[PDB]
């Protein structure tokens, strides 16, 4: 038997019933979820790499497939047309034989235009879920993306599925293996680029095929947020090192983040030390029915009682947050909901500080603490210029900044850091 | 000095008079080259990795920056309105101070909407060179990519100035690299991926940033031509590998392949030595004035003379084309031009076995041998099925195919074989 079998037929009844709702509040006869299309470079004969469309992988995990149509109503049993073309150019893979074929009424497609006749006869009041308009029009179909249906399932897909749940349980385990090599050739004084290389071959991932961009940032760049670039030459000292990188599992997505030091020693390794524990605490205050609000102003509390504690700010917490400067060492959000998508979908009629946590949904929880040039300069230029210590500023400044993120489920009963339960301190 | 920074000058020189020729045959004002933009994932806040518009980077070696807009006429100094935003999120390189720097009428550009102050006042007899009609339409351009400009530069970009030659002969450099280590992984009874590591590790290259999808096939894969996947569990038996790879300097691509056997011993490995030669003699066949179609029916010649002499076919080299069943065994082109795209462009009016070589064009040649069961199949569903040794057939098949290829200037005085003058065997 296969675990994810069995969940998997839930994750069917489930998407099924989502949808006999839906179609009956709009009155529709069904909805059409296209995979999509490998999109041609301009002038070339190549093609950037495939991404599936999120709202058909939602239903199954296939997801290097362009060309794809599921036809569904809920009741009857979801059609899956599968481009399956064939010639002595492609490895021509066997007809779809694992456990989620037989949930699908499968006919194969040889030819990307040859779908018409295997689409509904009649498709007006079918609503097309995709990115090719031009090409829905010309098969027929007149309700493009309708927005009270993108919205019906965006919403409930902040509601996982056992089968989901576990899909990302993977994913984290996957993404784990590979921060925990990221590390180790980190304290080898491997470069940005090495230890990119480290993570990909431990997490058995090809640049592509992660969920999003990696940061793989070393010193100074630490601090920049969205740091997208791996310096192919190591650094002559090695101080900080920080990596946001994650994995895929069918279709989900896994979202991890660590600071280290290189020493285990000093300031920035005791500030690391520090922001440890308050993530960890942030982590705990998850509970069904919390608004995220709460957890959002906890965590600048947190903040501002470092930059007390550290000297780095001469003022006190309550002060610090009063004032309003925690956000030029903490600019960006707390945490997001996570998915099929990295930053998932989900919420009342298209992070508000406003919604509640909900049994579950999956989220992340990433505080950081950064020390940036232009967000620093622009708080010297202000009447609070007086109360930073520019000194240890100065001192912390070569090591960037931190954030420590872990993906974590929140059940009924309890929560599921998936990240700290797979070992990575 | 930089060698490069001298060769430049008269790049630009070339690019410049070009550039003055078309826009008089056309009654133009002048030509607008736009890098393009990042394209964002369907319903996700991602995006696809960017790929610059060929045209624009035929001018200077930019080609991770969207938003960047170049705007020449030929006579005057070529401006150049480079994206450079700034904000804490992203780092924030110098301005442009290389050698290139010089040659252009630099604006910088901090947000992508802020680029019609930059452009010409009246933009309608400026030709746009580039994807976004839309955004250019609302610009005030008019011209979209007329046909005959694009032709213009197409056709010339098949004559490489000196700078060109010197890229691409960076480029051959670090593929050739990466080709070294991948075959000692291969030798060491690495995995498909574990080789495509390697590969990417020795090229410093990330796999975005190669020219096309690497092809790293091992035993029977090789034999499937567009072969995208990467095995992650190594054969049980290592037979043959294949490994079409290449990449990239200031946008000039290398597109190398050489096929290998384990052993070193046997019939297969003989059957490489011997594509090798047939590979030289062909490369040694090129010269200024020759016509395509004469090194293309001689390397079918060839082929038939392998399938005769290695006793895939019973039947004599002339008696095999005559039948014309080579094409089963080698169904594809034997070369194109190479440069800003793999697959370069050119031609009298928008490979035919009707243009000539001549001098500063840079070629592939690039035979192959293959084993392809569909193909083979086909073979047999006709009266050659019994011209074929199918016991011959059935020994090698498990070995997938051939294919070497290399990268080729051809001077108006010699032939420059970059790949093999590197001493790749
Ligand atoms: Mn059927
Ligand atoms: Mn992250
Ligand atoms: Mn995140
Ligand atoms: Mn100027
Ligand atoms: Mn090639
Ligand atoms: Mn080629």
């Amino acid at each position: 038997m296969n675990k994810l079998a069995v969940l998997y037929a839930e994750h069917i009844a489930t998407l099924q019933k989502r949808t006999r709702e839906i179609i009956e509040r709009e009155n529709l006869d069904g909805v059409v979820f296209h995979s999509g299309q490998a999109k041609r470079q301009f002038l070339d004969d190549m093609y950037y790499p495939f991404k599936v469309n999120p709202q058909f992988k939602a239903w199954l995990p296939v997801i290097d497939n362009p060309h794809c149509w599921i036809v569904a109503n809920g009741t009857d049993k979801p059609k899956l047309i599968f481009y399956r073309p064939v010639d002595f150019w492609h490895k021509v893979p066997d007809e779809p034989n694992e456990y989620w074929a037989d949930y699908f009424d499968i006919e194969l497609l040889v030819k990307p235009d040859q779908v018409e006749k295997l689409l509904p006869y009649d498709k007006a009041r079918f609503a097309y879920i995709g990115e090719y308009l031009e090409v829905a029009q010309a098969l027929g179909f007149e309700l493009m993306n309708p927005e009270p249906v993108m919205n019906f399932y965006h919403y409930h897909r902040a509601y996982k599925t056992q089968y989901e749940l576990a899909c990302m349980r993977e994913a984290n385990k996957i993404a784990v293996q590979g921060h925990k090599a990221a590390r180790d050739a980190f304290f080898q004084g491997k470069s940005e680029f090495e230890i990119q290389q480290a993570y990909l071959l431990a997490t058995q991932h090809s640049e592509n095929d992660n969920p999003y961009g990696n940061i793989v940032a070393l010193n100074e760049n630490c601090a920049i947020l969205h740091y997208t670039h791996f310096d192919r030459v190591a650094p002559a000292t090695h101080r900080s090192f920080l990596i946001d990188a994650g994995a895929n599992f069918n279709g989900y997505a896994a979202d991890i983040t660590r600071t280290y030091d290189f020493t285990g020693e000093g300031e920035f390794a005791e500030l690391v030390a520090t922001m440890k524990q308050h993530q960890i605490a942030l982590m705990n205050q998850l509970a069904p029915g919390k608004l995220y609000g709460e957890l959002h102003l906890d965590c600048h509390q947190r903040v501002a009682q470092t930059l007390s504690d550290f000297n780095i700010v001469d003022l006190s917490a309550d002060e610090i947050v009063a004032k309003g400067i925690t956000s030029t060492f903490f600019p960006h959000g707390l945490g997001h909901h996570i998915g099929l998508q990295v930053h998932d979908v989900g919420g009342f009629m298209a992070l508000r500080c406003t919604r509640k946590i909900e049994a579950n949904q999956v989220f992340t929880i990433e505080p950081g603490l950064y020390f940036i040039d232009s967000l620093l300069g622009d708080l010297a230029a202000t009447d609070n210029n007086q109360h930073i210590n520019w000194d240890k500023v100065a001192e912390l400044k070569p090591f960037g900044g931190i954030r420590i993120e872990d993906n974590i489920i929140v059940h009924e009963d309890s929560l599921e850091n998936m990240t700290r339960e797979l070992r990575l301190r």
